[PDB]
């Protein structure tokens, strides 16, 4: 059927809150590193260590566009989205990831 | 450089850690949503909760190659590596795994 429905909507994000639990419960568990290796591919932990420092770069705002790209390998087009994610983000996720990622 | 280096096979370790050290910080401080809202994209949380069910429904040992492609959408190629991976994790996930989704 169509991806474009309330039904597959609602069915997605079902879906993707049972991940969470899941992980969450991993983490509890101490089983998170074996689950996210079987969850995601290494490309895709890899993509994940990446996005952190860029969004650490974002936020602490002292590297330009050349600089992240040499740096950390991600384009123009990556870094905005990157960015365009930050300006989305909640107040408590953005003060609280400022904390965590800069001091 | 070279992605094939030992150097960048470190520093892939080492960045990979600390998204993990931070994920469990933001769990902890229940900022586990927004956190994931922002490290991945919309199509990647989409994987992530089928790839559930693809694990499920490989350790219930019920439903067929055909049935898991025409129920999930995933094609035979993903099924398999699906089944790679698990068939490679360690015991104490897979039993785990059996145990919360079974
Ligand atoms: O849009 C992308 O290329 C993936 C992506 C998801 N979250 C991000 C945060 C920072 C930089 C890139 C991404
Ligand atoms: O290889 C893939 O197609 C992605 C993938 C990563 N972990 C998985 C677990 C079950 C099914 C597919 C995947």
């Amino acid at each position: 059927q169509s991806p474009y429905s309330a039904a597959m909507a609602e069915q997605r994000h079902q879906e993707w809150l049972r991940f969470v639990d899941l992980l969450k419960n991993a983490y509890q568990n101490d089983l998170h590193l074996p689950l996210l290796n079987l969850m995601l591919t290494p490309d895709e932990r890899e993509a994940l260590g990446t996005r952190v420092r860029i969004v650490e770069e974002l936020l602490r705002g002292e590297m330009s566009q050349r600089e992240l790209k040499n740096e950390l390998g991600a384009g123009i087009a990556t870094i905005t989205r990157g960015s365009n994610y930050l300006k989305a983000a909640p107040v408590e996720l953005r003060q609280w990831l400022e904390e965590v990622l800069l001091k």
